[PDB]
């Protein structure tokens, strides 16, 4: 669920993921994808194609369990949707970290929410 | 001061630094040094030999500031106690971290009060 | 920021970079581009091909950390854009200073702006 | 004089000659040599037996010529005593510069006497 999954960008990145995270980009915190803004923006895109792949479990409410172990996050043995959707958002955690270095904050806070391109399919 | 020290445990080992060692074996979170139960507690005996050494600050009380960058602790440069303060707050962490693979709640002082024999000087 | 640049000159070169390098040949503190007319002009020449690159920051305004270690420009973590300026900085602080040999103060004082040439491209 | 001195501390460190060794130890920035508290104590030591040999000149006041030079002290030529004493200078500059890894504000006497040992003599 979004329990998970802010728990494991703030254990990546060190950034809450609401304040940072809550509305970056086209992607990042909103509803529905848009062509991306950057990388970090572009991780969001790739994590919302994650989600849509995942029928039979609630990607955005569903419960799981992982463990963060010499610092990496390690899913739990699960269900395979719930498997897949702790691999979901380990990803994204991974890819925003990864992206932190161009972070722009003018992006943020749906600043370009009325800007956004239609996304190309996933 | 164990503001920072707190959130340094939270983020190399992903655990509650109260909860997990806020009174553990001889060294961990109890007041004064002693003969080290673990590897975990030879950690807390290291890191209070580390704030001996401080004088010109309050290690427990004074404030420092340190960043959280490619899942990797850094310091922030600062005078000498409170540079070296963030040095012991982290080396301590890292080694709790690398000894959780031999973590024992036996030695937790709410399972069992240990018998703390007196320290050999730092 | 400007602030930055100009206490790394002088700590670089001892010079004051208002008095010595405000208006120096076609490049050194001026605005544009043009075809330098010593090493020192073709200091900021390159220095101004740097910044034109930064396009995420602002290189005139915004600010950013270094530290004088060992004798040395140690610019502090940051963004890639404000690491990528610092960087910048740097730079132009530490060519001036190995071309001060030939400093020519008959540059000086924007004479050179009738007879400053189109600079080749970055 | 101590104006070329100053300005060589400044210039090495990186620090405010009176804020950081106005008065640091037994040595540094008081008068009279005694049993130094540290490595940066004992720069300011050594220097002050280095003035004892400027008998024909008067090191806290008499001026001399120096250069920065590639981030180098350079003393000026001049009469034995002039030029042994910007020696003298550039000598505690690094030396102070050398032992930034061991400064620590705790020896800054803070207006308050310490407790110090009679010198070694030199
Ligand atoms: C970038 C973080 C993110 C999502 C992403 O990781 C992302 N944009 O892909 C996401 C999200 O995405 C899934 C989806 O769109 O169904 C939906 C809703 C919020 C979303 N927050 C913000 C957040 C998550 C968890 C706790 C606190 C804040
Ligand atoms: C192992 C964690 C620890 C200490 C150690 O790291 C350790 N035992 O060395 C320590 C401590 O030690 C410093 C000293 O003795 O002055 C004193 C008091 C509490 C101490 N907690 C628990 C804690 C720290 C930070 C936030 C929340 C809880
Ligand atoms: C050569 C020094 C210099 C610039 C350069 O280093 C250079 N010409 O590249 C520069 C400058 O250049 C950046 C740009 O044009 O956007 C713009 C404005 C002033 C500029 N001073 C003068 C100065 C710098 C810092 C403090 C005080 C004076
Ligand atoms: C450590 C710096 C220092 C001295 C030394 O380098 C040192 N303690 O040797 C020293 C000093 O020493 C020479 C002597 O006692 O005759 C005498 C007086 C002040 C002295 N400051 C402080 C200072 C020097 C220059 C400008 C501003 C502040």
């Amino acid at each position: 669920s979004l329990v998970e999954l802010g728990k494991m960008i703030l254990q990546e990145t060190g950034k809450n993921p609401v304040t940072s995270y809550g509305a970056y980009g086209c992607n990042c915190g909103v509803l529905g994808r848009g062509k991306p803004k950057d990388a970090t923006d572009r991780c969001c895109y790739v994590h919302k194609c994650c989600y849509k792949k995942l029928t039979d479990c609630n990607p955005k409410k569903d419960r799981y369990s992982y463990s963060w172990k010499n610092k990496t996050i390690v899913c739990g043995e699960n269900n395979a949707c719930l498997k897949e959707l702790c691999e979901c958002d380990k990803a994204v955690a991974i890819c925003l970290r990864e992206n932190l270095d161009t972070y722009n904050k003018k992006y943020k806070n749906n600043y370009l929410k009325p800007f956004c391109d239609k996304a190309l399919p996933c």
